[PDB]
């Protein structure tokens, strides 16, 4: 599972609408040494090197996606849950060639539902840099070319309790493109050092 005692990821999806086409989808555990991907993020130190230290270690995950890119409004929807009432700050960073080219910060208040609190960040428009990048990627003639380009791209999502500034979740995402027969797939991993 992608989560901790305090906050669990319940659903994540990135999609385009004219039904939906889902690039990646998670609906709800091997490990990986941080040092394996250190170079994929910067050392602003707003890439992982400085942030993992501050801790706690159990809040850090790596997700690998095999995206389905064979298919307007481009969106992202995420939903988390917890037993405690918080306000969440969600920082999302896109890193390209070791540099941070996007940072998106959003804030979501708890909603009471069925004896738990849910945090619904629904249909957040995908930022324009990504829509444009996807359009280009979509142009490439071969999948191995898409994957060459994507090896230089990573996303980091940091979720923090806004009122205390405690880190609840830190997730790194890396991407490849699957073949259409093989739909999208993900694998979630713990990060350790
Ligand atoms: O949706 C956005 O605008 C965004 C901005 C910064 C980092 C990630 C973002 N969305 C996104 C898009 C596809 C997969 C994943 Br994980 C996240």
């Amino acid at each position: 599972g992608l989560g901790t005692a305090r906050l669990q990821l319940v659903e994540f999806s990135a999609f385009v609408e004219p039904q939906r086409h889902l690039f990646v989808h998670i609906s709800q555990l091997e490990s990986v040494d941080v040092r394996q991907i250190y170079d994929k993020f910067p050392e602003k130190k707003g890439g992982l090197r400085e942030l993992y230290d501050r801790g706690p270690p159990h809040a850090f995950f790596l997700v690998k996606f095999w995206a389905d890119l064979n298919w307007g409004f481009y969106g992202v929807s995420s939903q988390y849950e917890s037993l405690e009432h918080m306000t969440l700050t969600c920082s999302s960073k896109v890193c390209s060639f070791g540099k941070q080219v996007v940072e998106k910060v959003e804030t979501e208040r708890a909603q009471l539902e069925d004896g738990r609190f849910v945090y619904r960040l629904l249909r957040s428009p995908m930022c324009e840099y990504l829509v444009n990048f996807l359009h280009k990627l979509r142009q490439l003639p071969e999948r191995y070319m898409m994957n060459s380009v994507l090896e230089n791209f990573t996303i980091l999502q940091v979720v923090t309790n806004r009122d205390t500034q405690e880190l609840l979740l830190c997730t790194a995402y890396v991407f490849e493109v699957s073949t259409s027969e093989r739909g999208a797939q993900h694998h979630i991993y713990r990060l350790v050092r």
